[PDB]
Formats: C-alpha cells, sequence, structure tokens
C-alpha cells in the first residue's frame, strides 16, 4: 500500500500557520477531490485551498484513506508550534512585524481583488475616521509600532484611558490586529490569572482588555481585580527581566492596558511610557451611525484599516525593504480609488458628523 | 484477513453529522444483518439506518469483527468536528441557515411521511397558536433570521422578558431549534462560567437560558448571578473583536437572552437591540389546555413548527435557492390540508380560548 | 528506508543544553537544508545552528521524514534533565559555576565578536556605575560567589533590603544571571507555594524576588504572604538538611531574598548571613537617565555585565583553572578597548549624575 | 540489531537501590565510554560509577542507541519499588536496620578513605559534642534504635521537645538519618495532610519535624494545625492497627514528634513512651561556633557520625552478627586515630566552650 | 526466544489474593533463582514464597526477561479483582465468611507451626482476657458473625460507645479482622466523603472507626463531622436497598460504628440492631500490664484470637461444614495447650488484675 508524506502535510500546516488540528485535518481533507472539477478552486476565494490544492492533491488522497490522521495533523501543528519558538528567539521584531504585515497583505489582497468582496472606499471612508480620531493619528499609530519593535524596559506600555464609547477599545482592538497579538483579562483572581498571563507566552504584543478598578461603583463602574494584579506583575509590564510563564520563561510581551476612569496607583502610573485620554466626541459617533457599514463590517478595528492608513500617510521608507514592492503596489491601487483632496474631504464630512462617503 | 474502511465509517458520520462515538459504534454495528432481511429497512423510519444499510452492510461485516471499533470511530467523530471547523470558518452564514433548515425539512419529510406518526394539522394548530403570540410574528420569526445571518455588532442580541408562562421561554426554545444553537447557564460564578461559555464554540447562534437577577426576591424571583455575569460580557454580546473560549478564538455567537422581570442595568440594556416583552393572555393558555395534544407532543418549542409558520406565511424568494423546489412542495403539502380561510378559524379558536382544530 | 539516529540528536540537545522539547524539534529542523547554501550559515551569528549544521546536516533530512519527531525530542529533553541530576550530586560547585561562566562568555564571544552587535564599552559603561552602586563591588561580587559556592547553612542567604530603583533588584537579577539560577515568588498563600518552591530542583541558587510583608500598607507597600511564608521555611534558607520539594530530595539551594523596607522577624532576620541596605543616590539615576543605552539593552541586569566587571577587577588567579585561557584572553580584549585611567573617568562621570561614556 | 539487556539494566538499580528514573537515565548512560580510557574510574571517588562501569559498558553501548531510554529505566525503578514492597513484608526490622548501617558504612568506607576528603578526626569531634549534649548518649540513640526495631504500640514515638538552637532538631535530623526514614509536616490544614501522610509508606521510620500548636503567638511562636492534626492521628501514632495511607495499608511508622515549647494535649501526650526536653546550654554553642568545621561541613546531623558515635561506645556484640567484620574493622580505624583519653578531652573542651579539636 | 505465561504470573496472584502490582512484580521476581539452591525455601517461613517456587521457577526466568512485567502483573492484579467481583455476586455470605476463617486459619498453621514464632499459650491467654470484656462473649462474637453473614435490614449495624482504653476499639478492630472488612472515617467533610465510602466496594463488613460528635468540647471530646455525616447516610447503614459509591451501585457493606461518649441523635440511634456499652475495668487493665507481651504482639486486635476464642469455645456444628476438618485438628492442638480448668483459672488472673499466664 501507499504510504502519506507527513513532511507534506506538515509543509501545508507551516505554509498556512496553521495551529488548530482540527482545522488542519479538515483542511487537508478538502483536497482529495479533483482541482480539475473542484468548485472552490473555481470560486479562487479560500487562498489556502485553491494555492495548495494543486500540490496536496494525491497526498490527501492518501490522507483520505489513513487510521492515523490526528497523529500525522499533531505533528504538524507542533512544527509550527516548533517554528514559532525558534523565532521567538531568532527572529528579530522588525522581522516578525514584516512576517505580521504579510499577512494582513494577503488578507488584503483577497478580499480587495477579483475574488473578495470588501469595498476599499469604505476602508478608506474608516482610515478617515480613525484619523479623526486623534491628532497626528498616523505618528500615533508609528511610534505605537516602533515602541513594540524596540520593546525597551519601563518605555513598553501605553495606557489607554476612557468612558464607554470613546474610541479607546477600537483602537486597542485595531492595534492588537496590526501587530497580531493576544488579549488578556486581569480581572479574575490571583490563582487563575498565572495561567492566563500564560497566553503570552511566544506573543509578539498583548492587550490587556478593560481593566476594572474599586470603589469607583458609585460612578456606574464595575469593581474588578484588574488594576490590584496588574500593580502585582511590575516584572511582567517593565521587562526588565525574563518572567516565568505557565500554560515558558521570557521576557512578558509589551502592549496596551486599557481601563474606564478609575484612579490608577503611584506605583502603576509608573508603568506606562504613553497615557492617551479618549474623550467622546458627538461628531465622531453621529458620523459612525451616518456610516453603518464601518460598525457592520468590523472595519475600525481591523489592523488591514490600521495597515492601510500608514499605507495612506507614509513613504515606502517609513517601512521595511522587505515589503517595498507590496507597499508600492497598494500606494499605486490607493491612487486610483483616492486623493488627498477627496481624503480630506472624508475627514470634513467626519467633523460635520455626517456620512464619511457622498 | 478483510480490513475496515475507515473512510466509509467516516462517510456515514458525516453523513448523519455524527458527534457522537458510542452512538456512531451502536449505529454502524446495526448495518452487520442483511438488509434484504432486516425489520428496521422493512419499517422504513430510521433514514440514518434505512438510507445507509445496502452501502455499509460488507463493511460493517468487517467492523463487527474489528478489535479497534472506538478507534475506527473516534476519528470518524474527528472528522465531523473539523468539517465544522472548516466550514464556521468558509461557510457564510446563509449557507448555514440552510444546512440548519434541510435538517428540520428531512425530519418533517420522515414524521409527515408514509411512515412518520406526527400529524401535520395538529403542527398546523401550533403555527397558528403561535402566530398568535405576537403581532406580525412571521416578521419577527423573519427579522430574528436575518439578524443572525448578518450578525451585526450591538445589533445581534435580543432579550426576552416576561413571567412564567408567557410564551417568553418557548419561543426562545422554539427560535434555538430553527437555528440549531445551543442554550447556556450563566448563573452560576465566574469561574465555572469560562467553561460554560465554551458550549459557544462553532456554534450558528445561543441562548442565555433564564437569566436571573438579585434583589427581586421579595418579587417570588430567585438571586442569581445571571445579569452581573452578562453585564461583564460586554465583548461577547456585541461581537465586535473575537473573543478566547475554552473548553478557540472567534466571535462568540449572536443569539437571545431570556429572563423574568428584573432590573436590567443600563450598560446590558445597551447590548439589545431588541427588546420582545412576554405577557401572559388567558386565551392563549386556555386555548393550550383545550389543545393538550401541542404541549404533549413537544410542537411548540419545535423549529419544525417555526419552519412551517415561515413555509405557510412567506413566498418562495423569502428563502434561499439552494431550497425553493423543498419549500415549494412543502407549500403543495400545506395547500392540500390547510387554506388561508381555515388557517384564520384556527386563529379566531385561540381568541375565544377555545380548541385550535375543530 | 533509511533511520534517524536519536543518539545525534540527543547529542544536540546535550550540546546546547536544550530543556525545550519544541525548541529542539525547530531547531532540528533548521538543519534538513544544505549548509554550503546556508543563509544562517553564512550569517554565523547563532552558534547553535552554524556550529552544528554540518554535523546534523544528513540526520536532520532524515528527522524531516519521521513519523516521531516528539518522541525523539522527549528523549532527548530526557537525557539533558538526566545530565542534569547525574551533576546536581557527582559535580562540585566550584565545577557548576565554571560550567555556567563558560555559558556567558560563549555569548560574550558571539555577541562582541565579528558576527555579534553589542558594543563592550557599552557593557564596560554599565560595569563602572555596577562599580559605583556599592563600595567595594568587586569583593561584594566575589564573596556573594564564594558563598554560593561554599554553600555553608545558615551562612548562605543574603538579603536585599531597598526601596523602588535604588539598585537591589537590579543586583539581585545580575547575580542570579552571573550564577545562573531561578527567580521564586512566595506572596501566594501556603497551599500553591510548594509547587513554587519545585522551581528551585536542580538549581545552583535561588532569588525570592520581591518579598512583601504586612501592616506597611500605612507605607504604600503592598500586603503580601512572603515575609510569614519564608519565616516558615526555616530548614529551606539553613539548608542543614534535606527538603522534600515536589513539582526530589535535597538541601534547597542558596541565593538572595528581596524586599521593600518591611518590618523581619527577628526568626527570619537570623537566617541571612549578609543584608546589604540599598538607598536611592540621586547621582545614579541621573547618570542612567544620561546613559539610556544601558536601561535599552538590558545591561545592568545582565550576568555577562558582572563577569565582565570580574574579569576586569581580579587577577586570573581570582578564576578557576579550567578558564584560565578565556579569563585571559578577555583580559587582553578589555586592554584594548578601555584603561584603568579611563575607567576611573567613566565612575567619575556618575559621581556627576553625567554620561558614563565621553 | 543488539538488543539491551534491561535486567542488566534493573540490576544496576537495585546494587544502587536508585528510586530515580532520571538519575538512572544519566547515570547508565555515563557507562557508554571504555573504562580503560575513564577519568571517574581513575578518580575512584564515584563507587556507583567506578564499581559498575566495567559491568555494564557494553550493555551502556545498546542503551545509547535505544529509542526506549526513559521505559527501560522505568522497569527498573519499578523493580526497585517492587524489592522495597517484598521487604516491608518479609524483612525483620533489625534485617532492615543492617541494611541501612551498611549504606552508611558504604559511605564512610568512601569518604573517609584513599579518594574520599571527608576527615574523621572532625567527624569524630563531632561524635564528642553529640555526647556532651544528653547524660548517657550512647544509651539514649541505643535504646532508639531498639524502640524503632521492636516497635511495639504506644511505645514507639519519642517526643523532642526544645526551643530553637537546643539540639533537638539536629538530633532528630541525625537519628532520621541514622534510621533512613522521612520527614512529615503536619502544619498544613487535614485536607493536605493525608497525601503527606502518604510520605510514610514502605518506610522504616518518620520525624514529623516542627509541629506548631497555637495561641502561643504571645510567647513569639507560630500558629499551626500541627498539635490538633496529631491529636487525630492516634492510629498511626500508636500503631496497634493497620491504617490506610494513600499518596498502601501498613502500621504508620515509629519515629520522632518534634515541637517548641506548647501546650501538648493530655490525649497527644499519651501517644509518647519518651519526651527528651532540650534546653540550650552556652557552653555548647560557644564550643560549635570555635568549631565552624561542624556545621560547615554538616557532621552533627549525620547518620555516619551517630553510627561512629556507637562504633566508639559499643561492643561488637551490641551490633547484629551480619555486620561483625565491618564494625570490628571500624574499631581499628578508630582506635588509630582516637584514644579514650583523647576523646574524654573533646568532651572536656565541649564544657569549656571552646575548639573541640586542639 | 521464550514467552512468559501470563496466565501461570495470574493464578499466583488468585493463589496468594495479591492486589498489589508492586508486590507481586518483586514476588515473582523473586521465584528466578533456583529453588534446591534456594534459602527462602530452606527457611520455609513464607507459604506464598515456599508453596509456589517450584511451579513459578521456569515462568519467573522466562519473566525475569520481560520487557512488560508492570503490564503482566497489572493483568494479574485486575484478575483478582474481577475474581472479587464475581463473588461479591455469586458467593453467599456463609461462603465469603470461611473463605475468611480459611485465610486467618493458614496464618495460624503458619505462626504456630514449625517455622512460626508466635506461642499459643500467649494468644490463648489473649482469648481468656477478650472473654473477660464482656458477658457470654462467645455468643457476643457469635451473634455479630451471625449478624454480618444474615445481612438483615435495620439489623446489621453494632455501635460501640465508650471512652478511650476500655476494650470499643480492639473488638472493632478484632472483629473487623476476623471477618477481613475494612475501616472508614467520616470525620471529613461531605465534599471528600464520597470517596471514602467508596473503601466500602466489594467489601464483607466495615468500621467507621472513630465518629466524632459536636458541643462535646466541654468534656475533652474533638469536635468532627462524623454522627451528622453518618445522620446522612441512613441509606447506607438501613441497607434495605443499593446505593451509588465512587472510588459500583451494590448494598453498602453491614459492620460496627466506634464512638466515645457524645449524644447519638433519635434517626441515628435507630440505625442500630444492638448498642454494646464498653467501660474501664481497673482489673483489666492492671493485668495486661502485667501481660505486656500481648500488647507487643498485637494479640488482642487479631482475627486469629478471636477465630482461636470460637475453636475453643463452639463445637464443630457452629461452624461451616467446609471447614471441619480445620476446626477439628485445632480443636486437638488447643487440647494439648490448654484445658478448661486451666482457661478458667487465666481468667481468674484477670480479674485479680495478675499476669494471665503463671
Ligand atoms: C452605536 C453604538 C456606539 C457607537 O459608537 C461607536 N461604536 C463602535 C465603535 C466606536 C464608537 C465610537 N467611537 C467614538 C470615539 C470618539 N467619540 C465618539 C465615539 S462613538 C455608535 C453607534
Ligand atoms: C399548564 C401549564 C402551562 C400552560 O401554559 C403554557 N404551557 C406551555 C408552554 C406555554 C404556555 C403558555 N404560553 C403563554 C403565552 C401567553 N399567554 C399565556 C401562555 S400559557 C398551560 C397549561
Ligand atoms: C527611569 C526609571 C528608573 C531609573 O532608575 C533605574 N532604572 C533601572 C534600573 C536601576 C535604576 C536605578 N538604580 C539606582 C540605584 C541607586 N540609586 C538610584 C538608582 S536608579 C532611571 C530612569
Ligand atoms: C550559630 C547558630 C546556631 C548555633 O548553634 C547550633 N547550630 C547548629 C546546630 C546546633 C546548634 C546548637 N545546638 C545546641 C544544643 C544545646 N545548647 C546549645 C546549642 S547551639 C551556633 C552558631
Ligand atoms: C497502657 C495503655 C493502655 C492500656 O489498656 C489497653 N491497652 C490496649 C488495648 C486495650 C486496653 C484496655 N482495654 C480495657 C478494657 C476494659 N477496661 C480496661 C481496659 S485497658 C494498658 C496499658
Ligand atoms: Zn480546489
Ligand atoms: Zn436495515
Ligand atoms: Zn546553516
Ligand atoms: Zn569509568
Ligand atoms: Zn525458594
Amino acid at each position: 500500500t501507499k504510504q502519506v508524506s507527513w513532511k507534506l502535510v506538515t509543509q501545508y500546516a507551516l505554509d498556512t500557520k496553521c495551529e488548530d488540528v482540527f482545522l488542519l485535518m479538515g483542511m487537508y481533507l478538502n483536497f482529495q477531490e479533483a482541482p480539475a472539477a473542484c468548485a472552490a478552486c473555481a470560486a479562487a476565494d479560500q487562498p489556502n485551498h485553491f494555492n495548495h490544492h494543486e500540490k496536496h492533491y494525491y497526498n490527501a488522497q492518501i490522507f483520505a484513506d489513513s487510521k492515523n490522521q490526528k497523529s500525522i495533523c499533531q505533528q504538524a501543528v507542533d512544527t509550527v508550534a516548533a517554528k514559532q519558538r525558534v523565532d521567538s528567539l531568532h527572529m528579530t521584531r522588525e522581522e516578525m512585524l514584516v512576517e505580521r504585515f504579510n499577512f494582513l497583505l494577503d488578507k488584503m489582497d483577497l478580499i480587495f481583488g477579483a475574488h473578495g468582496n470588501a469595498v476599499l472606499e469604505q476602508y478608506m471612508a474608516g482610515v478617515a475616521w480613525i484619523h479623526c480620531l486623534l491628532p497626528q493619528m498616523d505618528t500615533v499609530i508609528y511610534e505605537f509600532l516602533k515602541c513594540i519593535v524596540l520593546n525597551i524596559p519601563k518605555k513598553r506600555y501605553w495606557l489607554f484611558k476612557g468612558p464607554i464609547d470613546s474610541g479607546k477599545t477600537t483602537l486597542a482592538a485595531a492595534l492588537l490586529d496590526l501587530c497580531g497579538g493576544k488579549s488578556l483579562n486581569v480581572n479574575m483572581p490571583l490563582e487563575r490569572l498565572n495561567f492566563e498571563l500564560g497566553v503570552g507566552i511566544d506573543q509578539f504584543m498583548v492587550v490587556f482588555e478593560d481593566v476594572k478598578g474599586t470603589g469607583a461603583e458609585s460612578r456606574d463602574l464595575p469593581s474588578g481585580h484588574g488594576i490590584s494584579n496588574l500593580d502585582c506583575l511590575r516584572d511582567y509590564l517593565d521587562g526588565s527581566v525574563k518572567v516565568n510563564l505557565e500554560r515558558r520563561t521570557q521576557v512578558f510581551p509589551p502592549g496596551i492596558v486599557t481601563m474606564n476612569e478609575y484612579s490608577v496607583p503611584r506605583t502603576l502610573q509608573a508603568r506606562f511610557v504613553r497615557q492617551i485620554d479618549f474623550r467622546p466626541k458627538a461628531y465622531l459617533r453621529k458620523s459612525l451611525s451616518c456610516s453603518e457599514y464601518l460598525l457592520e463590517k468590523r472595519i475600525l478595528q481591523s489592523g488591514m484599516t490600521l495597515l492601510l492608513l500608514l499605507i495612506w500617510f507614509r513613504p515606502v521608507a517609513d517601512f521595511a525593504a522587505a515589503i517595498h514592492e507590496r507597499i508600492v503596489q497598494w500606494k499605486e491601487r490607493l491612487d486610483l480609488e483616492i486623493s488627498m483632496y477627496t481624503f480630506s474631504t472624508m475627514k470634513a464630512n467626519v467633523g460635520m458628523g455626517a456620512p464619511i462617503l457622498d
């Protein structure tokens, strides 16, 4: 009998950055049918499927007859975690952000392409709104990325502080996506916290989302163990030394802490290089109600939007040389659909609390 | 010696959407006896058995001699979870509702068919009662389905609020079945909650059934951690971002929250696009007591009844093209047994608190 | 077919002191490509890769085709833990410190070498600052190392006591790195403590980092179970007998306890042979702000810096004979870049709170 | 291909009483190199290595190529636990103490031999100090050993009661080592206690080290669940019946309970056949400060010292016939280095709080 | 190569009623040496070894070379648990007591035989003391055995109530041994209790040893959850129905409950068919102090002593026909060493608080 090439199954896992055994099992199996008569190949909308179907068709036919499908898939997913551990130690943080930028760019190529469905002018309308949320937003995003790549101790955490629906969550969400980090919850007690800080292992950045304080109940704010728990994690936030995470020994990743208006202890405040104070501007919310497509299509919280922001505002030099061809081609695509004159118009419509696109 | 085709066992699992190793083991084994002399084949009431017996008879004879039955079955059930992960990412939410609609329709074909036992006029009597429970109920159900398919953030949760035996539970039950979601319990403390929110992984929708509040004990209402727990799950309900579920990383599924008359916090209230206030109407309960067959046959809480409601009221265009032939044939079946004139009569009998069928 | 030499995979694990299955899996796999056309070989910056690529190229080609990659890697990592248990019993504590010194020295050879990026004069600037933090710092570090090697009961624990940003943490961090120990947390309750003291198994030294007391809340100090927990661990700290650790039976390793200004019980105070009282000197902090490169490059907390301190100040006799050639060559490298005259100048700039390097 | 003799790996485990899989893996592996060119063989200081290297050289060469090293080692360690269970039932308690005495004697042969480093006159200086700690100390140690071998119910527990640094801990430590028992902690709550009493399975004796009471906080004594927990363990201490230990069903082993000056309940006091009241004598501590080598070399708490005490004081008849040749030869070794006249001088120096050796 | 007969290893496990994998591993291994030159065979004191050595010598030689020793032993121990489950359902309770009686009798044959060490007149001295503890003690023991065999609901529990050192514990211990039951602890909270009641699965009888009450602290009695926990276990004690034990579904075994003088609730008191009130008689304790050999040799708490009591007092008819030959021969052995005249003398010495044997 024939024998499955585990190495080739493993190749696909690597090529698609598959961290899911089950997803790899069903994804590989869909490759057993003939590509010449394949509808998902004809549709050309799942690159993880149409770019790989011809390469894995015979191997997937063998795989379909295996008694050992999960075991083959476990080794593959394990090779992915292995490749990840290698890079977390071998790769420079700039090399890691380029790798992330390519991910968003591949996704962008697809959804804004021939077989995609997303509308670029809608995302550009989003870029405008985002650029209206803070003064020098292009520099605000750029300084954050630099902050994360450099990852300098006591100078790698940004605190987002504002009330509900003031942009803080959305910016944190969008920045987390742009970097490709993970979101943490520190409102649980010290006991369960150690396994939750483990979600930080081999991560480029992290966002401690919606950190809650105490005694602020008199202000319609929930009491939580967040600020106290974070106050303890001095070694984590500072990143002067390597911490001992459980779920590895490494410098805890840099990122963002988001919270409502709670009192920050003197000690926890000293842990932030930067504090942005988000406040609700009536014009921003009115415009969004008038531009419903943004919320409906989850555009604002997207890293693609923030990559698009940066592609629009920054020269090719402001990006890594390994991705100059990509940026350059995306700059021409933007030029086609939008001009600096019409981009300022978009922002003007935001100030007027009016629909961003006319 | 002969060797079992795991692929063919796996095929059956897929074909019947089997998520149970034990059920697949006993189901496959029943196929070892000769179909020509099979009583369950002659009875033709278990489609999962009579549609598959001829295809798996020789393989099941081999399977019956295997030392590795659970392992063969585990791979099959695993292929099912795999196929599920693939779709949760690849399939459109409309494609997922059609897949569900076909499930209810296959069940309907059977129980209302030659070998079935359920009485269609009894289910139609149920459709009437359901249509009497709310103004524009056809549009109420239709708007919910659209809500779920579109799955728009801050605009994907419906709150059902009413006292005991006022229709809220039954509608939620029936809608949950129609969509094929799961039911959750948030009255437990924050600690056990995380594994319970895991019941949400790869689900089309969810119903947080019987959410309890506090201090309402003075009103014969039980105290519970429900409303507070839900108040914390802002990121879950809104679905603006991907949450981290444990039992996957995904947008938490949309659905319904059901509760008795408890005070809803300003923050938890802002999470609902729609709030339906169920109140006990004497005529509805009297009619049901007069129509005992509905409760006895679990007709009201059935998605089949709500599919039947929609087949009765909506034109073929209001359904997906992939299921037009099915709807069309079911429309002719309804025409045979019921007329618009007699359907209004059914509703008239409900208003009179009288037996729905005469 | 060909068969992987597990012994050779195991060899690499030993040679690189790999305690990580995943890291060994991805590290071995990177050896499958041809060394002659290998970019990581041409770059010559990952010694764990370029020193081993030619030796493991054919074996890694076989490994790449294995179905048993994790199992092969588990045996290797297990041989490492085995080799560690052997030494913890067979090796003299001086032999263990030399082994550690070689580790820092190999790292130093690389980062200060042809393919390295670190700047030696920056680390030397760090040596200066460190030597300004305490009187007779060379003798302070030297006495600690002797303390650890000798590991004499009731005379093997040093207590670092000072406020935030006074050098205590940094010295403890740097000394921990120089020895190659682990850091512990005793602020958790007695229950979870036993598994945390397990982090001490087969360790040369340990640092109980940031031990918290009680009632000192009136002084902006957090309440913690640290001092009480440590007060109980008399048998641990003294090291007169073998304790029973869980995660082995051994003398608990010696080291440091660091704490803010909290009251030390009479009994816990008797457990320390030495107590250094760190106090914030304005000139030290001003100079560091003026020398940002130190903090940015994590130089102060490095054992490499403290090895460099000792290489600068101590004659070849003050080190073990097994590493005389290394010390001697590093002494010539330092002579080239720095003189005693310019080293005193560096210290003079520290006293002036001025940039250490001119 | 060649095949490893598991039986021979198992033999080595038995021969060295190896209860550690990892230690056996690294210990066996060190035997793969040629004994003729082996430095650890030439050094002749690790009997577990030099006595076995020639016997396991070829088998270790095979072992080095095995894919199944941990499994081979697990069976070996399991044979050790098996051999232990056999003896705990088959061996007489005198046979078990001889087996222990041989262990200390083999260790003594080595460290006081050609390749050893320990100084016998230093240990003899220790014997003196120990003999000064209690009247008729030779008879005190002898009566304890008899107590343990006979293991008579309600007459097998000795309570050591004294303040910090009064000899109680050291005697308990030394006696525990002489017998080869284990140390227990009963200051934890009843819940975790059952698994901790499991440390007692197949043990010759146990020491409940540093048992704490309550309300004695007014006397600078820590509150603990020790005395109460022990008060419950009537069936354990008495040893009239077989208890049900969890980690076996057996009589709980006899031994010592050590505590500071806390009130002993009437019921817990009735459980002790003997109570020795240790009190700090200024001369004993002064002499020890003057003889630093004792503390530094962990001589006092050693069973070797107490075996040496007994070899010095007791005639060959006072020991088991199976070890008469060993005792006799050790008696000649002592005669060479020490006389009764100079031993009394050592004790005289203790009374004077002066260095024991002149 | 040769292959081990697992069936024969399994045979030995059955033959010796081995419930311990490790004990079976070391016990089987001791059979590898030649019986003709075997010292344990020549000694003839371990029947589990000398009766089986010749039968398992060749198989044990094969076993010694196995890689699969624990697995072979696990199947054997499993066959024992299997044989036990079979009997718990198939065997009559009289058949189970005979099986137990044979166990004590085999042990008696050995220790009172040619190679034994126990002195029969010492055990007979014990029989006397035991017969002095209660009026009609032969009938008291006999009625208990009948009680246990019949196992009639609400009429199968005996409550032993008395203070410390009044005979209650010793009688319960001795009766538990005679029946071959297990001892339980109900002083723990309801949570851990369910796994502890699991110790009752496939048991002939159980003793809830030292059950503690509350509020009796004013009487130097410890507070405990015993009496309350037992009060809940109505279905357990009564044995009218089958309970659901966890560690099986069966009637919970009958036995004894022992407690100090605590108040028994009306409901818990109704659960006892019999209550014996043990009180300290000065003559009984004085005699025991005068007969130290009894306590030292654990004679009183032995089932062998109570079997010996019954062999002395009861005619052959009072025992099961399957063991008449054994009883008859033991009756002749007793006749040889003791007469009714000298047995009454023994009892007379007990009343006088004098040494039982003259
Ligand atoms: C409904 C509910 C909420 C809405 O607002 C938003 N929803 C989703 C994401 C962001 C926003 C807003 N961001 C800002 C930032 C600054 N000033 C005001 C706002 S509002 C809009 C409609
Ligand atoms: C016994 C117990 C309960 C009953 O009522 C029901 N039982 C089962 C399901 C639903 C209902 C009702 N729904 C409504 C909705 C609106 N007004 C009144 C009702 S009563 C009927 C009989
Ligand atoms: C910002 C934040 C903190 C800073 O100080 C430091 N940071 C990192 C590591 C060490 C220090 C200091 N060590 C000492 C020792 C003695 N006197 C004063 C100091 S300050 C400097 C800038
Ligand atoms: C430092 C710290 C403690 C010291 O004492 C000791 N250390 C280690 C072990 C034992 C002792 C002592 N044993 C006794 C017994 C009776 N009277 C006095 C003592 S002191 C000595 C120096
Ligand atoms: C020491 C400690 C205790 C002792 O008594 C005992 N020891 C062990 C087992 C039983 C007893 C006793 N049983 C009874 C029964 C009735 N009256 C008095 C007693 S005394 C004897 C010595
Ligand atoms: Zn395709
Ligand atoms: Zn059939
Ligand atoms: Zn290379
Ligand atoms: Zn050697
Ligand atoms: Zn024998």
